[PDB]
């Protein structure tokens, strides 16, 4: 939802750094989403993205570093396995098959850090990045802010998202992933899932290259 703070910026140089692992989902109309690579041939975004697919992985297209519409710098990737959260989280693990050439994900990107989370704390600044839908299609835009709640597998921050942003990463100043973007209640912030240490521990026993730090 859009708050009071709107500061949000395009990347334009969307394989460079911490932005690679940032990824464009695309599911046919279509809807389209945001998520981000952890693993060797792994996502992660939200359950409400992946069940637009209804039951269906293949009908699932992921393009890290998406820049716009007609510039997929690193292809695409389709849906193989969907793997949810058991908990009661708006998070899932879309695992993607590799490309025609026989690259995987994790290897076309660097597989993003995740936050241990020890350090994290309201007030912190954070930034959330990804596929906003009000923005041209397939472009990659950061939204600045600060986190203002944290409570069992909830996080929330007072940063501007849109529709489509959903599952996109919630980067700290490390650029660590602290969290998944899922939405948010009009007029008072949004809202990700918290990657606490249940969830850490469904990470590393899906993903076992998982990178938290």
């Amino acid at each position: 939802v859009i708050l009071p703070n709107n500061n949000r910026h395009q990347i334009f140089n969307t394989t460079q750094g911490h932005y690679d692992a940032v990824s464009f989902i695309y599911i046919p109309g279509y809807m389209s989403g945001s998520g981000v690579v952890v693993g060797e041939n792994e996502i992660l975004t939200n359950k409400h993205v992946v069940n637009g697919a209804k039951g269906n992985p293949r009908n699932i297209s992921v393009h890290p570093s998406a820049k716009n519409e007609n510039d997929y710098p690193n292809g695409k990737f389709v849906g193989q396995e969907i793997i949810p959260y058991p908990g009661n989280s708006d998070l899932a693990i879309l695992r993607v098959s590799p490309n025609e050439h026989n690259q995987h994900i994790g290897q076309v990107v660097k597989p993003a850090t995740i936050s241990s989370n020890t350090d994290t704390r309201i007030n912190e600044n954070i930034t959330v990045t990804g596929y906003p839908g009000d923005k041209p299609l397939a472009t990659m835009w950061e939204s600045v802010g600060k986190v203002v709640y944290i409570g069992g597998e909830e996080l929330r921050y007072d940063l501007s998202t849109v529709g489509g942003n959903a599952g996109s990463p919630v980067f700290n100043g490390k650029n660590q992933v602290i969290g998944i973007h899922y939405g948010g209640v009009d007029n008072k912030y949004n809202s990700s899932v918290y990657i606490n240490d249940f969830v850490q521990q469904f990470l590393r026993n899906n993903i076992p290259d998982i990178n938290i730090q």
